[PDB]
C-alpha cells in the first residue's frame, strides 16, 4: 500500500486510546496491534483452537496461564508467536485493504520509544501528560494502587526520551473535549496536507523569512537522519545534516527554516532507485533538479575527482519533505564528487571560521532585504557569493588537512 503512516505511542495513564479515537473521529484508519492481537484469539477463532493443540485446554483464553507457558519453556514463546504473529499480519493487511485508498493509517504501537521504532515511520506523536494526572486516572479510574501505577510507570521509558523521538508533542493533561481539538488542530493543520501533498507529490516549502537559530533543529535532523537511513536500506553510504541548520547554534547567526540533510549513494543510478522509498518515508522527488550549481576547478579529497573539469560531476537528485510542519531538503550526491564533498566542507569550514560565517550572515541579510518574499531573487542575490565561498573553503581545506 501507499498511505500515509503514522506512529503512535505514549506512556500508561497518558491517554495513548484517547487520542487514537480522536484521530479516528477524523477519519483516520487505526491500527491497534494488542487489540488484533486480543481479537484473533477470540472464542470459535481458528488461532484460539491452535494454540488449544499446542498447549492443551489449561487455558476463553486464560491469557496469565498462557504467559506462565511462554515464560518457562522459551521454545513454548516460539510456538505461540507462530501461531499468532500471521494472524496479526493477515489481519492488519485485511484492514488495511478494506478502507479508503487516500486513508491515513495510524498505528498504536506501545514499545514504540523502548525498542527504536521511530525512524519506521514518516511521523511519530506522542501523547503525554502531568505525572500527577496520570497518576489520578490509573488510580482512580482504573483501580490501581498508587504503588504499582507508579512502578509500572517508572518502568517505562522517560519522557525525555520519549521527546527525542516525537514528531507532534501532545499534551493530554486538561479535559476530553481539549484532547479531540488539539487531535483535530494537528489533523487539520499538519496531516491532512502532509498526506494531500504526498498524494499529489508535493512538497513543503518554508518561508523566506530568517529566523534566529532553533535550538530543537539537532534533535529534529537526528529523526530525518535516522529515517532516511532506515528508508535507503543498503544504499545510504553516509546521511548528514549539513547547511545553515546545521551549524553551531549562535544566537547572532540566522538562516531558513529548512533542514537540509544529504544522502551519499554510490552512483546516480542507486539515487533513482530511491524514489519510491523516499516517497513512502514522506518526501516527495523533484522532478526536474538533476545537478547543482557548477564550479569551475572542482575539487574533491577523492583523486579521480579533484580538479576535473567534468560538468557531469555536479548531477544529483533532490526530494523534499511533504509535511508542511518540517520542510526538509533531501540532496542525494554521489560518493566523493564535488558537490558531495562541498556540502559536508562547507558546515566544517563556517564552523572553524568565524569571519566567514560573518560574511555569510550578511549576504543573507542582504538577499532577504532585495527579494521581498520572492525565493527566486532570494537565490539570485546569494548565488554568487557561493563561487568566492567554493574558493576559500577548498582553501582552508588545503591548508588544515580536511578530510570529511
Amino acid at each position: 500500500h501507499h498511505m500515509l503512516r503514522i506512529g503512535l505511542t505514549g506512556g500508561i495513564g497518558a491517554g495513548k486510546s484517547a487520542l487514537s479515537s480522536a484521530f479516528a473521529q477524523c477519519g483516520a484508519v487505526i491500527v491497534d496491534g494488542d487489540v488484533i492481537a486480543r481479537e484473533v484469539v477470540r472464542p470459535g477463532t481458528e488461532g484460539l483452537a491452535a494454540l488449544v493443540e499446542a498447549f492443551g485446554r489449561d487455558i476463553s483464553l486464560d491469557r496469565p496461564a498462557l504467559a506462565a507457558k511462554a515464560f518457562a519453556d522459551d521454545a513454548a514463546r516460539q510456538t505461540l508467536n507462530g501461531i499468532v504473529h500471521p494472524l496479526v499480519g493477515a489481519r492488519r493487511a485485511e484492514i488495511i485493504a478494506s478502507v479508503p485508498a487516500d486513508s491515513v493509517v495510524v498505528e498504536d504501537i506501545p514499545l514504540l520509544v523502548e525498542s527504536g521504532m521511530a525512524p519506521l515511520f514518516p511521523l511519530v506523536v506522542i501523547v503525554y501528560a502531568d505525572v500527577e494526572v496520570r497518576l489520578r486516572r490509573l488510580v482512580e479510574q482504573r483501580g490501581m494502587a498508587e504503588a504499582d501505577a507508579r512502578a509500572r510507570i517508572a518502568a517505562q521509558a522517560s519522557d525525555e526520551q520519549r521527546r527525542a523521538v516525537a514528531d507532534i508533542w501532545l499534551d493530554n493533561s486538561g479535559s476530553p473535549a481539549e484532547l479531540v481539538q488539539r487531535a483535530q488542530q494537528v489533523w487539520n493543520e499538519r496531516i491532512v496536507p502532509f498526506a494531500h501533498n504526498l498524494s499529489t507529490r508535493q512538497i513543503a516549502r518554508a518561508p523566506v523569512r530568517l529566523v534566529p537559530p532553533d535550538p530543537e533543529w539537532p534533535a529534529q535532523a537526528q529523526r530525518i537522519v535516522n529515517r532516511l537511513k532506515t528508508a535507503s536500506g543498503h544504499r545510504a553510504l553516509r546521511v548528514d545534516h549539513v547547511g545553515s541548520t546545521a551549524l553551531p547554534g549562535d544566537p547572532d547567526f540566522a538562516a531558513k527554516d529548512v533542514i537540509d540533510i544529504q544522502i551519499t549513494v554510490e552512483s546516480l543510478a542507486a539515487a533513482d532507485e530511491l524514489v519510491e522509498p523516499l516517497l513512502a518515508a514522506g518526501y516527495p522527488r523533484l522532478e526536474h533538479i538533476t545537478a547543482d550549481v557548477a564550479k569551475p576547478d572542482a575539487r574533491s579529497t577523492v583523486e579521480r575527482y579533484d580538479h576535473t573539469g567534468d560538468p557531469a560531476l555536479w548531477h544529483k537528485r533532490i526530494h523534499a519533505s511533504a509535511d508542511p510542519g518540517r520542510p526538509t531538503n533531501v540532496h542525494i550526491r554521489v560518493d566523493g564528487w564535488p558537490g558531495q564533498q562541498f556540502a559536508l566542507l562547507f558546515v566544517d569550514w563556517l564552523t572553524a571560521d568565524p569571519d566567514a560565517r560573518a560574511d555569510y550572515l550578511a549576504v543573507k541579510r542582504s538577499a532577504e532585504q532585495r527579494a521581498d518574499g520572492d525565493i527566486d531573487a532570494y537565490v539570485a542575490v546569494k548565488e554568487p557569493w557561493f563561487r568566492d565561498a567554493y574558493r576559500r573553503a577548498w582553501d582552508w581545506a588545503d591548508s588544515t588537512g580536511w578530510k570529511p
